[PDB]
């Protein structure tokens, strides 16, 4: 039931590799729960059962707006239709966003790994984490779903 891929317990290594032209990223992605200490490092999966294999991945990066070229800075330049690339082991899938939610953030789709349509990668930003809810002040969010 549960996928077991190569996720390497050592939250000090790469386990894959994100990349988009929309918004020239191109950055790793460690194998734990989105913490802010950790994603310092760069970005991680938003939760630390997440594999390289659910149905769906969802990653948290940062979004430094004094640096266009981050993790999730430029990520909000991208816009739909914007497909990407996960990289893993010896091997790199393919998405195709259709269905942006950055709008409102309480929508039918703050994880969508709970639905039951096909593989899909859901985006999440991370910054100016606030301590008074011990969560992410600001989150946009954004999915996408395999395509042909």
């Amino acid at each position: 039931m549960q996928a077991k891929p190569q996720i390497p317990k050592d939250k000090s290594k790469v386990a894959g590799y994100i990349e988009i032209p929309d918004a020239d990223i191109k950055e790793p992605v460690y194998p734990g729960p989105a913490t802010p200490e950790q994603l310092n490092r760069g970005v991680s999966f938003a939760e630390e059962n997440e594999s390289l294999d659910d149905q769906n991945i969802s990653i948290a990066g940062h979004t430094f707006i004094d640096r266009p070229n981050y993790q999730f800075t430029n990520l909000k330049a991208a816009k739909k239709g914007s497909m990407v690339y996960f990289k893993v082991g010896n091997e790199t899938r393919k998405y195709k966003m259709t269905s942006i939610r950055d709008v409102k953030p309480t929508d039918v789709g703050v994880l969508d790994e709970q639905k039951g349509k096909d593989k899909q990668l859901t985006l999440i930003t991370c910054d100016d984490y606030n301590e008074k809810t011990g969560v992410w002040e600001k989150r946009k969010i954004f999915v996408a779903t395999e395509v042909k």
